[PDB]
């Protein structure tokens, strides 16, 4: 059986704080485009809010940061996220000890967020090294990036595919 799902289509996110590694606008853009990857294949729609309680909180932090999953310094775990639910449910956390970038150096924020949001929507890891839900990081350019068949099958068995027209 698989884990619980969001039981609505309009889902909100809030960026709690920004990493200083990147331009603030680029954080915004990378996160929006990572949600779009998943919006493109489901009926889910994501919007950013700046106040109010959001479904998905995006956090940058080092070490312990208030949940049961203290980060571990540079390398190791890069980020983690919680599956659908209230409260900490759906939240996505990125380790500030990594160096977050818009490019092939350090750790690419966009690619990392697509994986984390995969978790936030209910997915687990894939055994396919081409899947974005493969557990370890491997850079691919934002332009060439595509969800694998396995990523699509996974997300569509949870939410359906849309819906158009
Ligand atoms: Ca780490
Ligand atoms: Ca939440
Ligand atoms: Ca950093
Ligand atoms: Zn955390
Ligand atoms: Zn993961």
């Amino acid at each position: 059986m698989m884990g619980p799902v969001w039981r609505k289509h309009y889902i909100t996110y809030r960026i709690n704080n920004y990493t200083p590694d990147m331009n603030r606008e680029d954080v915004d853009y990378a996160i929006r485009k990572a949600f779009q990857v998943w919006s493109n294949v489901t009926p889910l729609k994501f919007s950013k809010i700046n106040t109010g309680m959001a479904d998905i909180l995006v956090v940058f932090a080092r070490g312990a940061h208030g949940d049961d999953h203290a980060f571990d310094g540079k390398g190791g775990i890069l980020a983690h996220a919680f599956g659908p639910g209230s409260g900490i449910g759906g939240d996505a956390h990125f380790d500030e000890d990594e160096f977050w970038t818009t490019h092939s150096g350090g750790t690419n924020l966009f690619l990392t967020a697509v994986h984390e949001i995969g978790h936030s929507l209910g997915l687990g890891h894939s055994s396919d090294p081409k899947a974005v839900m493969f557990p370890t990081y491997k850079y691919v350019d934002i332009n060439t990036f595509r969800l694998s068949a396995d990523d699509i099958r996974g997300i569509q068995s949870l939410y359906g595919d849309p819906k158009e027209n």
